[PDB]
């Protein structure tokens, strides 16, 4: 019965939830810079994921306790009537940690909450994480952070998506937002509803790698390329085809 | 004129080289077990990559010096007339290291040799690494190792492919070979020449995740699932369509 073109089942009543944890400022005693532009990212993401049928829930500058609570909440709610789950971090990070407002959180513990064992409603459905996180270096300027967050995998049917890989650099325009998120969102706009999601993420890798970094306003920001990646542990093709909502309840 | 279905150019004279570093035994003072079965893997890989047009070059139980030499050799030869480059490690590993016969080698330094800067002939062409490596635990039995090798990325136009992810377990049958390699090679056989390579690797993730581990001859090998992954830094679709000659 084995099928090389098998797709994830994306015919549930609702598409599912897209969390967006958005971090602009941090507690003084962490000594991390403002991520001026992260709001463009949040809004651009919010729009593109909405037009794909996600209930988008944004959360600005949560402390560790608040963040762990809101994400544990979402893991224990039923996704039984949902196609998939998306979770997005716009912050600083280091190694296997993302930064909340007040301290770092182990990424494995956030993905761990949606592992088949602990969230039955999502077993066999895609769990996509998107992570725009790097090291805080210290009108519209382009700021550049060094890659810092390990490009971890997660578990069966997870897709981990990363702004930048080891040895490369992450770019954020202070008005237009992160290079990764701009190009992710451009591709979501044009191709989200037709293309297989990893096919799309590959276009994002081209779009971002192709961005030139030879003629730069800061002389020290020259020759710092951005190459994003993704770690697929998906088992099927993933498409976000428009859902039929013609005389149906999808709330 | 940006194109969402853009493919890597796979119309060069030759397909390219597939290295296979194959490690069965290790120096006494490392205390790592025989990988009985790794020869099935090597032969199965050799066949499937040959039928796709690769010049396959296997190397059995090289010491660190020998391995670094053979792979530096290959990085400095011209691949100008080649579609891509494949490199395969069948060994033990830990963190960001693969085991040669006599000591561990930093994976970044092996991938580093094919980074655009250092190997011009391969810039903009896919560089695929496939890594069947885990922690040596100590007729046809199924042996089970804990995942140990970090699922690293590499650079523009690299595809890093991994037998197993953090928290999961890697299986090798002592005659039939590694679960990952069996299912990789089955899929290469059936679909290698038609399917996009990441589409294929995804089938391998299904095939291997689906392998049941509830009714096992060893009671202690029960409930140890295998989930492989891949870290794509590819920028285009990758197909191994039959070359005309
Ligand atoms: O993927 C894994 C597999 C395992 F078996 C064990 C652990 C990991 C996660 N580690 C990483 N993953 C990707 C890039 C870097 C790391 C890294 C570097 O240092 C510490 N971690």
């Amino acid at each position: 019965m084995f099928d090389p073109a098998e797709k994830y089942k994306m015919d549930h009543r609702r598409r599912g939830i897209a969390l967006i944890f958005n971090h602009e400022r941090f507690f003084w005693h962490l000594t991390l810079p403002e991520r001026r532009g992260t709001c463009a990212d949040r809004d651009n993401l919010t729009r593109r994921f909405s037009d794909l049928g996600f209930e988008v829930k944004c959360f600005n500058d949560l402390k560790a306790e608040e963040l762990l609570l809101k994400i544990h909440e979402v893991s224990t709610v039923s996704h039984a009537d949902a196609d998939c789950f998306v979770c997005v971090f716009l912050s600083h990070g280091e190694g296997n940690h993302i930064y909340a407002y007040d301290a770092k959180i182990e990424i494995q513990t956030l993905t761990g909450l949606f592992k088949g064992d602990k969230c039955h409603s999502l077993v066999g459905k895609p769990k996509i994480f998107i992570i725009q996180a790097a090291r805080g270096n210290q009108t519209n300027i382009t700021e550049v952070d060094a890659a810092s967050v390990y490009t971890l995998p997660a578990g069966a049917d997870f897709l981990m998506c990363y702004s930048v890989a080891e040895g490369y650099y992450s770019h954020r325009e202070t008005v237009n937002g992160s290079w990764y998120i701009q190009d992710l969102c451009e591709m979501l706009g044009k191709y989200g509803s037709s293309l297989e999601f990893t096919e799309l993420l590959t276009l994002v890798n081209r779009k971002v790698s192709q961005r030139r970094v030879d003629f730069c306003k800061d002389p020290s920001a020259i020759g710092k390329k951005q190459v994003p990646c993704f770690a697929s542990m998906l088992t099927k093709k993933l498409h976000f085809f428009p859902k039929s909502n013609e005389n149906l309840y999808f709330q």
